[PDB]
């Protein structure tokens, strides 16, 4: 029930909505459900997928600490330490704590309107890839143009990573980029 | 204005809370909903009309153009004012807002910083006076766009200058006119 | 308007996330710092006045009571008309202004909704002619708190009637005011 | 805290100034947004620490719960101690400190009058003991609020009774308790 919603905006607007001001209402309309738009358990899954899961914490190869599927840090701020141990579930848990940094933005960053999938496969690019990539990415600029093509065969650029100092295909970038173009492309 | 009723609404649809991410989209769409561009006072008006002779039967100024009341030429509707015209002060008033509405539009524009009503009206009386490209080229402006507001009420007072013959000088009730728009400018409160 | 700046500044002073109860703070104070102010405008002055009398020097009305200039019975230093009281229109204008001001406050309160300026004046008209008790129960008043500008629109001209020997019964004129009033309304 | 962007923010939407009531209702706002924020010193860990017995292998208390270092029985992570558990005092230390962020927030939120650090860590110490309910509806907590400290001060020697048999009794260590922590609050030089 929006009506308590767009009465209370034809307050603010002088008594009555315009047309483009209809649209910007109902745009934030899709924000407005609880806890805002977020990466489903689905989502999630497909995730976790492309990594590997420890029950007990070890040192990456950096030196931190970590648990899971890569968390150095629990939703309450503490940070993973030797000695922990996760289950399954609570890895899951962890993990979608994590990437409440991408989801939020790629709700900031797309301005145009996205079904679930198209948000899920999305907030696992960004995990993978970063804020500052998909933020100056050809990908952001043509998704935000309702264009879901142009943006959906971008996801198949993002397959290189580092190998001996510069940039090669990645076998397994290509396999990921390609399910989350599949997930991106659901009905 | 208070814009509790859109925030409350907003809360009930996102199960009793907002995220900081709500409370941001929320506060771009009340920026989008809530009038931006103001007219004139009455209180403005009269700030202007003060200083003008009124004229209730139309006649010739010195170009020849036919004018009324507060130096009107052209009705609202669009009919030129013509011999044998006559208007109450409170046409005159009503034609001399309508003439206003010139440099009503050209300080919404120019101007890109918050203004007060008194601030709004005591502009459009200055930009009345000198026109929109004095306005426009004016250490006024910039100061008011730079946040300086007490550095562009002083400006106000350099636009005390006039022509006579082939020259301008200082004229005898323009610095005084500017000291009581200054002084309408600043005021703090009502 | 663009409070982004001011909700930006106050949200790295509360260490980068806002409560609930602090965004309501900040929404009460903004409009402390942007407040409404709705008076009757000049046009709306004379709207009202376009159907009274200017009386220079007192008489007393209908039922007795001392009067002067556009309906004023008491001066705005709370002096009640008395006979031989003379004044000028400027000062007629100046009194039925000052009368005008307890109408003013009502219509901005019991009216919920948003009203462009025209508006205002027009529903100032009208509840300066039927009291705020009318107003008050008004199918007109219900309609305009619901955003219904059009139907409270179409309210004004059933408000043409007054009291003659016990009931209601249409006035003359006043089918007249009401659609002059309704014009006033539904200006762009 | 730096309110400067705050009030320029205000003064923009106010037409670049702010007039005395409006300054006046901006600070009362301010005291909304800055937390008091205050954490417990470590002075005043030592403080709590002092009426507990280190204890560095878990054991099970009074009610059968796993505990550890100075009455821990939930680490920072939020996982139960459980047997087998072992700490150092440095570890013993850190879990007291998380287990007291709840009663540091407390008397943050709960008291509304400036506060010396040892005001702070001796209200903590007295809250931590007897739960943020009872601080809450305190007679301590009423006069501090009004700015008697000293009554304040006074009113911890009232919180020196617990239960014995089922009804509330004076029990001397908690006497003796109610001492200390009053003596640390009056501290000053």
């Amino acid at each position: 029930d929006v009506k308590p919603f767009f009465d209370a905006a034809r307050e603010l607007a002088g008594g009555r909505l315009t047309q483009a001001q209809v649209d910007e209402l109902n745009k934030v309309v899709n924000r407005l459900v609880p806890d805002d738009v977020d990466i489903s358990d689905l989502g999630v899954d497909l995730i976790r997928q492309f990594e590997g899961l420890r029950t007990r914490a070890y040192q990456d190869s950096v030196g931190i600490w970590t648990i899971g599927y890569g968390t150095i840090r629990y939703p309450n701020g503490v940070a993973v330490k030797a000695g922990d141990v996760c289950t399954e579930e609570q890895a899951k848990s962890y993990m979608k704590h994590d990437l409440q940094k991408f989801v939020k933005a790629v709700n900031k960053l797309v301005t145009v309107p996205l079904k679930q999938t198209q948000f899920d496969a999305l907030v696992s690019l960004v995990y993978n890839i970063g804020e500052g990539a998909f933020a100056g990415s050809t990908l952001l600029k043509k998704l935000n143009s309702k264009d879901y093509a142009g943006a959906a065969a971008q996801f198949l650029v993002w397959n290189k990573g580092r190998v001996k100092g510069k940039l090669e295909v990645i076998p397994g970038l290509t396999n990921r980029r390609k399910k989350e173009k599949a997930y991106f492309e659901q009905h």
